[PDB]
């Protein structure tokens, strides 16, 4: 019997120091290694549990400091929870230190997961190796035996045996690499600061370097040879943000390097390690001449959320996987946050309010669920690992640092980051260090724990009778045929004088007192607040009229709010659908790129929603209508890669607009800007924010779809072959469809990481609308092998496949599918919510189509 039967580790041994001596070969994908872990009893126990998998141990010794000599213990293994135990000879006291080490055999992964290992092909065909170690969740006891929680924090030494050739890293930097009579280099890097074991790793890949110093901390990117060129942004901005997170957390960076890897392949790993910052290759790869604008935010985000957990989330570590929505929240609102203050340029604003737009349309589902939640399972701590919990987390932390001052948020995080420094701790914690530098006048920690111990978010309706506004709470139920309250931080903007308060509604039922009498009110100011405002008849048709006559009163944010609050709301039914377009009859007087893409994004989806029940004339009307709203903006675009970056996105998204339904010139535009590339071999310039338009133009011709498919299995951007891809998809040749769809799945010319971008682009027109769900019915099982269920790519091709379908026989057959497959299938969250959006579907139809029938063709 085992001597423990739980899943979390026990209280009373705790590492202090690790040993860790690694051999790998990456030639043989098998390593050996040795651990020698020096622990502490707080507690009296004769076993010490602690976690290894897929090891074979050689031996155990056990040491007391009262002897130089080591000693033989009996290991034991449950496997189901990754634990290993070794019995102990002596019962450890409590205080006393004891020291074990342990030697092993074990094989490098290739799972991408663990000390994982790949190869590669170069600038010539060479077969160069790589491996690096990816452990987020639980995969630190893959590599050597350990306390592989976050809060059994400890200090390591890392050492690795290589290959001179080879450039071996890991977390700190490195102290002795002596060279061996056997011909091979063994390098020893510092030992570590107090950091938890899903943080560290160790990377043996033949690299090289583009590094900077400042301030004594040494910022270093590494890459394979070929593409040290093409990292000088990443480096441009990993300094920018280290100096603003450290001035803005008032805390040194802890370490003396920070490197940032640029893994050669595509299923690679991208942590916050400390020091060793992992991403993938694509991902920090930027050109100033022919990347685009939204491949420069992607890069100039990610760098960012990987530096702001080097202080939230390393340095103050979760204690357990409860509260990764905390940690990678921040980050995630660090993101936009650090990008707005040292990036301004770039509009980041445009993309966390689209993001938290999408946010609230998946956790508007009954199949969602409260952020924090129990974890005692690991299916449980592997999904925690969701997006959407993410981005809510930082919908969240946006609304208290909107609700409290920008300042009294960073006082906060400076003492919460000062107090629990080098330690482990809960997610109500942080709003406790809230209470402290609020002076205990409000409490965060009762007012948070509305939103994250609850389902969805509230809606707020408002009626003003007079100077009286009269606010009331609601869950946003979409059923539309308990939930709690919320303690709901209120802004408003009233109107020639202009007004900006904030309250806090914390009833079902409250009245907010107006200083004055005012012809319109907006509440939730740019959407900082994670909540829908249904207004009453007369307080809604204000607002409409006051876009007509100067809409510039308001917000790009706020008018892009209330274009998706009013979609959204007439969807459900509670709005007729003849209000929102009443509502976007403004945008002739429109100039910014956030109201006008959320217009486009909610027309497409009553375009796709009503072209695949058949209405296709109706459909037509509605595309030809927002066209004659926006004639001038569309006509007045450029097609070139010139303007502020805001101005680059309106731009793409206005001309994709023109092109896929073929309105005005577009069409001849880029057929023109498309024979020209192809008649150059594709050495021709394309503008990046036209490029993927005039791809999809030219991809509708036999001759042209062939010439990108040529383009796709040669060229070397990946940023550009997945314009190519998208526009291959794009076409309206069924059987080409269908053969782009069997290739990624069979791994032939197009990769099956892919495949998930290929169903989705193939199902969201009509051409291969029922060939995508056909090919995910079909080629089921072969999906569930290459993809496991429960991943985010089974996820999304099912939701891809799924979204658009409106009738009562297509949620029967959808239904029929799963439940003939597995009752495990069928209880997936993945199913469930696509058998919920069908519903959703089914009832905007019964709210909006015949009366859409009315007002169009009229
Ligand atoms: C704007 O201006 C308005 C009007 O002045 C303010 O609204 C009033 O706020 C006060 C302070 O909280 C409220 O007094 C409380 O009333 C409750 C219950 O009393 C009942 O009284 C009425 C019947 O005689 C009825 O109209 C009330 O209805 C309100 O509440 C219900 C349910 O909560 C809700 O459904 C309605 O829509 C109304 O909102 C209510 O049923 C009483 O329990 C309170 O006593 C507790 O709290 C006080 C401190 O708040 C404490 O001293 C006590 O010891 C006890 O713990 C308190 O008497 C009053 O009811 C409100 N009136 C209305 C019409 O809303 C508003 O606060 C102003 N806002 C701002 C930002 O200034
Ligand atoms: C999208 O369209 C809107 C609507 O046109 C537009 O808003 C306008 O912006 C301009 C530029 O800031 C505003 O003009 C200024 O208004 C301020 C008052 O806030 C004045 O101080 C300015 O006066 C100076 O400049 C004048 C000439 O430009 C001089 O005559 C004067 O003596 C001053 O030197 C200037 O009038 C304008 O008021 C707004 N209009 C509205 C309705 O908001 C917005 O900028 C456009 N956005 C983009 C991205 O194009
Ligand atoms: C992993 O184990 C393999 C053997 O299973 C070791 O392979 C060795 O790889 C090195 C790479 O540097 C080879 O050395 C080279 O030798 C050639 C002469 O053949 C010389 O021209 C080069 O300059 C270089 O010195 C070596 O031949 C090869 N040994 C074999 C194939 O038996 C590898 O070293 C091990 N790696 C580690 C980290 O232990
Ligand atoms: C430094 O961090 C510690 C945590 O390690 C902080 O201690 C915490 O302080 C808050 C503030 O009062 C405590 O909250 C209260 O707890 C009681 C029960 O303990 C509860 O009844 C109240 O409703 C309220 O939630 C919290 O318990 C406490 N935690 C611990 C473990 O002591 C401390 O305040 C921080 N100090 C500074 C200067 O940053
Ligand atoms: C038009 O584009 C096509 C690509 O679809 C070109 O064919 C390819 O051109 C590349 C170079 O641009 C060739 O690579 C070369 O290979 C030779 C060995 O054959 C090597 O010595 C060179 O250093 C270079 O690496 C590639 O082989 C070739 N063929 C294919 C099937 O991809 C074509 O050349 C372009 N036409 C013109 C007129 O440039
Ligand atoms: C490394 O990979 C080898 C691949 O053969 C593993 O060997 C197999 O392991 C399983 C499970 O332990 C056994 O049931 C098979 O009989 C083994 N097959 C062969 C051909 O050896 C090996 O287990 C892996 N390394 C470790 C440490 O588990
Ligand atoms: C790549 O890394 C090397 C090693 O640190 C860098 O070379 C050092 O550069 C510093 C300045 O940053 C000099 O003070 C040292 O004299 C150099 N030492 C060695 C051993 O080379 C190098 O600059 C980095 N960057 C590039 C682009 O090669
Ligand atoms: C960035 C990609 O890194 C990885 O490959 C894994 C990671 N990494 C991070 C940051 O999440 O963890 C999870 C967590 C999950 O819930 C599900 C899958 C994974 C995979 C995994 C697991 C088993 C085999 N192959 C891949
Ligand atoms: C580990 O590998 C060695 C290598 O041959 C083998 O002899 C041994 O039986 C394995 N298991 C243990 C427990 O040492
Ligand atoms: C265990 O090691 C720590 C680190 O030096 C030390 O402070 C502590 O006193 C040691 N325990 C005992 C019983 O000496
Ligand atoms: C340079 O680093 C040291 C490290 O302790 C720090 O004290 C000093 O303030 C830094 N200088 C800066 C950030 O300009
Ligand atoms: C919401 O989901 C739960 C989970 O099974 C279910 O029990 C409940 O009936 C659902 N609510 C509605 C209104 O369908
Ligand atoms: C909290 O109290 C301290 C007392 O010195 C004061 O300096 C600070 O301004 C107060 N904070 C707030 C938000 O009132
Ligand atoms: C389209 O091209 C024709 C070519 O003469 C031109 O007359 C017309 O104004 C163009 N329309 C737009 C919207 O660019
Ligand atoms: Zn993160």
């Amino acid at each position: 019997l085992f001597p423990w039967a739980q899943i979390r580790l026990p209280t009373a041994v705790v590492p202090l120091r690790y040993e860790l001596s690694l051999h790998p070969n990456l030639t043989s994908m098998t390593f050996r290694g040795s651990v020698t872990i020096s622990v502490q009893a707080l507690q009296v126990t004769w076993n010490i549990i602690l976690h290894s998998t897929g090891h074979n141990i050689s031996r155990v010794t056990f040491m007391s400091a009262v002897s130089s000599q080591e000693k033989q213990a009996e290991i034991l293994e449950y496997a189901y929870h990754g634990q290993i135990a070794i019995v102990a000879p002596e019962a450890l006291l409590a205080g006393h230190n004891y020291t074990l080490k342990i030697e092993y055999s074990a094989n490098i992964s290739s799972s991408y997961y663990g000390f994982y290992g790949f190869s590669y092909t170069d600038e010539s065909n060479e077969k160069k190796y790589f491996a690096a170690t990816q452990f987020e969740p639980l995969a630190a006891r893959s590599a050597f035996p350990c306390f592989d929680e976050p809060a059994f924090k400890a200090t390591f030494i890392i050492k690795i045996i290589r290959d001179e050739q080879y450039t071996a890293l890991s977390n700190m930097p490195k102290k002795s690499s002596v060279v061996l009579d056997d011909g091979l280099v063994q390098d020893e890097f510092s030992e570590s600061v107090k950091m938890s074991t899903y943080l560290v790793a160790f990377i043996v890949g033949e690299m090289k370097n583009l590094s900077q110093d400042v301030n004594g901390t040494l910022v270093s990117i590494y890459a394979v040879p070929e593409k040290i060129g093409q990292v000088h942004y990443a480096l441009e901005t990993t300094v920018k943000l280290l100096e603003f997170f450290q001035n803005y957390f008032e805390i040194q960076y802890p370490l003396k390097k920070l490197d940032l890897v640029a893994i050669p392949d595509f299923e690679a790993g991208a942590m916050e390690n400390w020091g060793l910052l992992t991403f993938r290759e694509e991902t920090l790869l930027y050109d100033s001449n022919t990347s685009s604008m939204a491949d420069r935010k992607l890069v100039t985000k990610i760098i960012a959320h990987e530096l702001a957990h080097q202080w939230f989330g390393n340095l103050v570590t979760m204690k357990w996987w409860n509260d990764l929505w905390l940690n990678e929240g921040f980050a995630t609102f660090m993101e936009y946050f650090s990008l707005e203050k040292i990036f301004k340029e770039l509009s980041s604003y445009e993309d966390f309010l689209d993001a938290r737009f999408k946010t609230m349309k998946k956790d508007s589902l009954n199949s969602s669920h409260p952020i924090s939640s129990s974890v005692q399972s690991s299916e449980q701590i592997e999904e925690m690992f969701d997006s959407l919990s993410y981005f809510k987390g930082s919908s969240l932390l946006l609304m208290l640092k909107t609700y409290l001052s920008e300042d009294v948020f960073q006082h906060a995080v400076v003492l919460y980051l000062h107090n629990h420094s080098y330690a482990s701790i809960q997610s109500d914690d942080l709003w406790d260090s809230f209470n402290e530098v609020t002076n205990q006048t409000l409490d965060v920690k009762r007012m948070m724990k509305t939103w994250t111990l609850q389902k969805g978010f509230p809606l707020v309706t408002v009626q003003k009778k007079g100077k009286e506004l009269f606010i009331q709470q609601e869950r946003f139920f979409l059923n539309m045929k308990t939930s709690y309250l919320w303690h709901i931080p209120l802004s408003y903007v009233t109107e020639y004088s202009k007004y900006q308060s904030v309250s806090l509604l914390d009833k079902k039922s409250g009245v907010i007192n107006l200083t004055e009498e005012v012809l319109w009110v907006k509440v939730n100011i740019n959407m900082n607040g994670y909540y829908i405002v249904h207004y009453a008849d007369d307080d809604w048709e204000a607002l409409i009229h006051q876009l007509k006559i100067n809409p510039y009163v308001l917000s790009d944010k706020d008018r892009a709010n209330l274009i998706n609050n009013i979609f959204e709301l007439a969807g459900l039914g509670k709005v007729p659908l003849k209000r929102a377009f009443d509502l976007i009859n403004y945008l002739g007087n429109e100039n910014h790129t956030a109201p006008i893409t959320e217009a486009l994004f909610q027309t497409d989806l009553i375009y796709n929603l009503l072209e695949k029940l058949g209405y296709m004339d109706l459909a037509s009307r509605l595309v030809t209508r927002v066209f004659k709203l926006l004639q001038n903006q569309i006509q007045q675009q450029t097609w070139t890669d010139e303007g502020t970056p805001s101005m680059r996105e309106l731009r793409s998204a206005l001309l994709e607009f023109a092109c896929t339904h073929n309105l005005g010139n577009c069409s001849t535009t880029a057929m023109k800007l498309f024979d020209d590339w192809m008649a150059s071999n594709g050495t021709q310039s394309l503008p990046t924010d036209v490029m993927t338009t005039v791809f999809k133009v030219g991809a509708k011709t036999d001759k042209g779809w062939s010439f990108l498919l040529g383009k796709y299995i040669s060229i070397g951007s990946e940023a550009e072959k997945n314009k190519i891809l998208e526009a291959l998809a794009s076409s309206e040749d069924v059987r080409k469809l269908y053969w782009l769809m069997k290739s990624s799945l069979n791994g032939d010319n197009f990769r099956t990481q892919k495949l998930s971008f290929i169903i989705r682009t193939v199902g969201r027109h009509f051409p291969g609308h029922l060939l995508a769900w056909d090919f995910v019915k079909e080629n089921w099982n072969k999906l569930v092998q290459k993809f496991p269920l429960g991943s985010y790519t089974i996820q999304n091709i099912v939701a891809g496949s799924t979204y658009l379908f409106s009738t009562k026989t297509h949620l029967s057959e959808v239904q029929a599918f799963f439940e003939n497959q597995s009752e495990a299938t069928f209880r997936l969250r993945c199913v469930q919510e696509a058998l919920e959006v069908i519903q959703l579907n089914i009832q905007w139809m019964e709210k909006n189509l015949k009366s859409l029938t009315w007002w169009l063709r009229t």
